[PDB]
């Protein structure tokens, strides 16, 4: 057991120590490592070679804004990620790749405004993903392919459209979130978030503390009007940026 944290059984409690880099002494044995809430600015590679048994890791609410390339890569037993509340500004490829049990994913309050092209493509069982709070400009690449996602956070953004289609085979969404996002509503490509909000009703969430259902919630930028509500007549494709 490292020093400043307290070990118990094959979990390791890091959590609000002031730590200022991963200390030594995380027993390979861990399958429950708690490092969030400390002030660690970078992750050197190889750290979590040795932590092969891993399931859950949580890395929020540090000073982190970069990770190393294959990082995670022997993580394959991993099946919460969270990297929310950092100041990450990009990912390298392949950040995820090797996580192929990965059930959740935190990204939320980053530096984010786009992620690597592949970067979800073997996450094939994730069903949560949640990144509000970051600077994304479009839905990133592979998000349409993640079929089992029960919760999906995209508030708090930059999205101006949804890309047509990009939701239809997420059937088992029960979470949605969009407020916050500057929907450019006389573009005509806000149609489809406009077709499937109105089909999909009970999935779109608000945040007072908590999940609250509300498809109003998706605004349209300037009128703050819902999204929902558009017509078809008042977009053009021409007011497209
Ligand atoms: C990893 C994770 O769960 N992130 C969500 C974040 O979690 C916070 C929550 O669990 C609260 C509950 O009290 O505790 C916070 O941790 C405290 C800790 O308890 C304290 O002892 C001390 O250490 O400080 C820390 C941090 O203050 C957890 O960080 O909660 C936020 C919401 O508050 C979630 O963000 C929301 O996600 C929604 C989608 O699920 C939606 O986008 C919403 O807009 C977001 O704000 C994190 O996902």
């Amino acid at each position: 057991c490292p020093s400043q944290c307290s070990c118990s059984g094959t979990t390791v409690n890091c959590k609000s120590k002031s730590l200022a880099s991963v200390p030594a002494g995380i027993p390979t044995t861990t399958r429950v490592l708690y490092l969030n809430d400390n002030q660690i600015t970078k992750l050197e590679p190889g750290v979590f070679d040795r932590l092969v048994n891993l399931q859950t890791l949580w890395l929020n609410n540090n000073q982190l804004t970069s990770l190393p390339a294959g990082l995670f890569d022997s993580l394959t037993q991993l099946t919460i990620l969270a990297l929310d509340s950092n100041q990450l500004q990009a990912l390298p490829v392949g950040v995820f790749g090797r996580l192929v049990d990965l059930q959740q994913l935190y990204l939320g309050s980053n530096q984010l405004s786009a992620l690597p092209s592949a970067v979800f493509d073997r996450l094939v069982h994730l069903k949560e993903l949640l990144m509000c709070c970051n600077k994304l400009t479009e839905l990133p690449r592979g998000i349409e392919r993640l079929t089992h996602l029960t919760h999906l956070a995209l508030d708090q953004n930059q999205l101006k459209s949804i890309p047509h289609g990009a939701f239809d085979r997420l059937s088992s969404l029960t979470h949605a979130y969009l407020f916050g996002n500057p929907w450019d509503c006389e573009c005509r490509d806000i149609m489809y978030l406009r077709n499937w909000v109105a089909d999909h009703t009970s999935i779109v969430m608000r945040w007072d503390g908590k999940a609250v259902n509300d498809p109003d919630s998706a605004k349209c930028a300037g009128t703050n009007t819902p999204v929902r509500a558009v017509t078809e007549a008042s977009t053009s494709p021409s007011k497209c940026p």
